[PDB]
């Protein structure tokens, strides 16, 4: 098969006698087919950044090893060279200890894998919107993929309501560093949704959120070039393209 870079896909597989999916030793979770029961899926994403060439996943059955091969493809994705080589930054301690901090507190969240849906039905657009700016737009130094866009940006003035995409859990809801007033949530399965640099936040953590339910207003908070709302997808373990990923978990588990 083959899969852009920073895209996820959703595996089918069938249900009879499977043991288990693998990446080498790591595992990979798997959930029911919604409609068709003699089968399976698995999210599987590759990287913006560095990812393999190939990548080959091993389902085991009680009766045989069914094996599947996944090519790397680059995509259309926008690109700039950088001026500048990037370097090491030096930021005051005082926000190097925030910063690892709140990655500690992310990485903790988005490695709690909940095995069942907490979703109902489709993702629907957290704003009737349009995009400001493409996921994946790319900086380079030498070709090499200094950094990225980790999410896609909706046109929005500050205060612009902004809605649950879908039915989940807050596990986020909170002024960060870089993602200014966040709201995260879990969907289950390992999909989380992200809505950030927002003006105002109208969650708490720990709070089962409808889909469509308000969940804050847009803002710039955190944000160098103006407000906007930044919408984003970790699945698989990755940042994904949100619209992508939409799109795809849609086309199963519509309503
Ligand atoms: N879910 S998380 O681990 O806290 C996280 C993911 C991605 C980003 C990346 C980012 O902040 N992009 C900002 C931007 O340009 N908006 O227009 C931060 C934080
Ligand atoms: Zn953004």
């Amino acid at each position: 098969m083959e899969l852009i870079k920073g895209q996820a896909l959703f595996l089918e597989l069938d249900k009879k006698d499977f043991l288990s999916l693998k990446n080498n030793d790591k595992n990979i979770p798997t959930f029911a087919h919604p409609k068709n029961q003699e089968k399976i899926l698995a999210i599987f994403s590759l990287p913006y950044k560095n990812p393999p060439q190939n990548t080959k996943l091993i389902a085991f059955y009680k009766d045989k090893k069914e094996e599947i091969f996944i090519k790397t493809l680059e995509g259309n994705y926008k690109s700039e060279k950088l001026q500048v080589e990037n370097k090491k930054i030096f930021p005051p301690k005082t926000i190097q200890e925030r910063i690892a901090k709140e990655l500690k507190e992310a990485n903790a969240i988005y490695s709690s894998y909940t095995p069942k849906a907490l979703f109902n039905g489709a993702f629907n657009i957290p704003l009737n919107s349009f995009i400001t700016s493409d996921f994946g737009k790319a900086r380079t130094f030498n070709e090499k993929v200094a950094s990225y866009h980790s999410g896609t940006d909706f046109r929005a003035a500050t205060g612009t309501p902004i809605y649950a995409a879908n039915s989940g859990v807050v596990k986020i809801a909170k002024d960060r560093y870089f993602a200014g007033n966040s709201v995260v949530i879990d969907h289950g399965f390992g999909i989380y949704s992200q809505y950030y640099h927002l003006s105002k936040i109208d969650v708490k953590v720990g709070q089962k959120i409808k889909k469509g339910e308000l969940i804050g207003l847009s803002g710039a908070s955190g944000r160098v070039s103006g407000p906007a709302l930044h919408f984003g997808i970790l699945a698989g373990g990755k940042q994904v393209d949100p619209l992508d990923f939409v799109s795809k978990f849609n086309a199963i588990f519509q309503l």
